[PDB]
């Protein structure tokens, strides 16, 4: 199983120019696809799982989860200098465990294919997976970490959204 995992991996060639290609699986079963330049981003539901109104309204938010995506990865190069091309991979999700009070939540990010920066999210805040120091990891996390309802949102989104989800939808599978 009773889980929801998310991919997105994100081909930057400079700060204004990605490639977006993703997938979710529900239960083991591909369920969504990701996939597209900044430019034209497309999100389509592989099965109806959510009627149009509600899958319109799911998509906005994945949508500007995109954009703010993009801004960070812009905002750390603009600050920091990031070397391009660089790829991103984003892993998230909630899994419901038969031998489980509650959900496991998760998202971790690797830069170039190694561990980069993960959430914890029952407190919400985010760590470095580097055992490197850097100005960028140091000023990805100040920025991630920053009191603003952005961490906050993103709890509520693995932790409620996405366990309800699971909840919802992992009986039509
Ligand atoms: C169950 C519903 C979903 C159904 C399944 C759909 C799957 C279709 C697509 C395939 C998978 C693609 C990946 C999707 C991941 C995004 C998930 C949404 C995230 C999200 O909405 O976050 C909001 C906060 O934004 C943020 O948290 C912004 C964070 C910005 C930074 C990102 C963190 C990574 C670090 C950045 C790298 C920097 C590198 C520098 C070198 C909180 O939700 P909401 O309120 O918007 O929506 C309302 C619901 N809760
Ligand atoms: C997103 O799609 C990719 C590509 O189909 C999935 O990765 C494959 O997963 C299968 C089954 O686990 C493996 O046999 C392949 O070796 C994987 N290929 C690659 C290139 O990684 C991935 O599991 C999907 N993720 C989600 C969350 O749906
Ligand atoms: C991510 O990986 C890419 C490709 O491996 C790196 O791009 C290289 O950057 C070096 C600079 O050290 C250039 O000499 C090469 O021309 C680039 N390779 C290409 C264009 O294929 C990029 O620097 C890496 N970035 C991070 C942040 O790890």
């Amino acid at each position: 199983l009773q889980r929801l995992h998310m991919l997105q991996i994100s081909y930057f060639r400079d700060p204004y120019h990605v490639w977006y290609q993703g997938n979710a699986s529900l239960g083991g079963h591909l369920t969504h696809v990701l996939e597209g330049p900044d430019t034209n981003t497309t999100i389509i539901q592989l099965q109806p799982l959510q009627e149009p109104e509600s899958w319109a309204r799911t998509q906005s938010g994945l949508q500007s989860y995109l954009l703010q995506f993009h801004g960070l990865v812009r905002l750390v190069h603009q600050e920091r200098t990031l070397a391009f091309p660089l790829t991103i991979r984003c892993f998230l999700g909630c899994e419901l465990p038969p031998e489980g009070s509650r959900a496991h939540v998760f998202f971790e990010v690797a830069v170039n294919g190694s561990s980069f920066v993960s959430f914890r999210p029952e407190r919400a805040l985010w760590q470095a997976d580097t055992q490197v120091t850097s100005g960028v990891v140091t000023f990805t996390l100040q920025q991630l970490n920053a009191y603003n309802r952005t961490r906050y949102e993103l709890r509520e989104f693995l932790e409620d959204t996405c366990v309800q989800y699971v909840q919802k939808h992992i009986s039509a599978e």
